[PDB]
């Protein structure tokens, strides 16, 4: 199955990928390089980029880069092309792009590009590495984070990643606004959400990216650089009732919110991981606007 959350590429306006270089380097807290192109390479450990921002000409999510060992490659590959997407071998350009060893491609019926991917060995960062839940840590792997995104059909989204990508669910989070459905593939609680659409939302968009502090301090600070910097809170501090995270909620420029959190749930043991259903999102806080 899929290993982690190795990376994601979005597309910006040029006026909106500055801005987003705010929130990640100024409010985030992740170290954000900038090449020869005006990429923006936002780093929380070793690798050369976890989330990258490239100019375009419209604001999109442009690629998701799910990292899977040597061995599972082929296999994984094989079984997208049996769920009948098209899977094309990335060349040496489209790779080296990554910083991977190997990439394979393909798109979803939701407007979503996939990148199975073999990882390209990275230094060590440890003052980095000390800031952010990301990658492999002592207690398991757990990718860059979360991304919660809006699809036409959820159960067929949710079986594809299920059966094809190897994912499993962790709990079902159900009220009248909403029915979410969280997925996991490693440690982290959860990797990917999925939802169908919503007051607001339409198949195909990010709902929110979630990134993970090692401290609740950083979390606190991030959110008082939020009110200082002048900007709005999409949702204030809180606790999640499935991943018990602590987290705040804002809109970021690029149209999608992004969350940052401290203290998610770990799943020791995948295989013996019960599915739980709550009747609400959160224990408390978390107050909209
Ligand atoms: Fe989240």
């Amino acid at each position: 199955s899929v290993k982690q959350l190795g990376y994601l590429i979005f597309e910006c306006r040029a006026d909106v990928l500055e801005q987003m270089v705010v929130v990640y380097q100024d409010i985030i807290g992740a170290v954000v390089e900038r090449d020869e192109g005006g990429r923006a390479l936002v780093r929380l450990d070793g690798r050369p980029f976890r989330i990258r921002l490239d100019p375009g000409p419209a604001n999109r999510l442009a690629a998701i880069g799910w990292n899977v060992d040597p061995s599972d490659l082929a296999a994984i590959a094989e079984q997208v092309e049996k769920a009948c997407y098209s899977v094309v071998t990335a060349d040496a350009e489209l790779a080296a792009d990554r910083a991977a060893a190997q990439v394979r491609q393909f798109a979803d019926n939701d407007g979503f590009t996939h990148e199975l991917y073999v990882e390209s060995s990275f230094p060590t960062d440890p003052v980095l590495e000390s800031l952010f839940v990301c990658g492999e840590e002592a207690n398991g792997i757990f990718g860059l984070g979360h991304l919660v995104v809006i699809v036409a059909d959820r159960a067929k989204t949710q079986s594809f990643f299920t059966d094809v990508l190897g994912f499993g669910l962790s709990d079902r989070v159900t009220w009248p606004e909403a029915d979410i459905f969280f997925l996991h593939c490693n440690q982290r609680h959860h990797t990917v959400a999925l939802s169908a659409p919503a007051l607001g939302l339409k198949p195909g968009m990010v709902h929110h990216l979630m990134l993970e502090a090692k401290s609740k301090e950083q979390v606190d600070r991030a959110f008082a650089a939020v009110k200082r910097l002048g900007y709005d809170v999409l949702m204030t501090i809180g606790q999640h009732s499935n991943d018990k995270v602590y987290s705040f909620y804002m809109m970021a420029p690029a149209g999608f919110a992004v969350e940052l959190g401290f203290g998610g749930q770990v799943i020791g043991d995948l295989e013996s991981w019960h599915v739980g259903f709550y009747d609400a999102p959160s224990i408390w806080g978390h107050e909209l606007q």
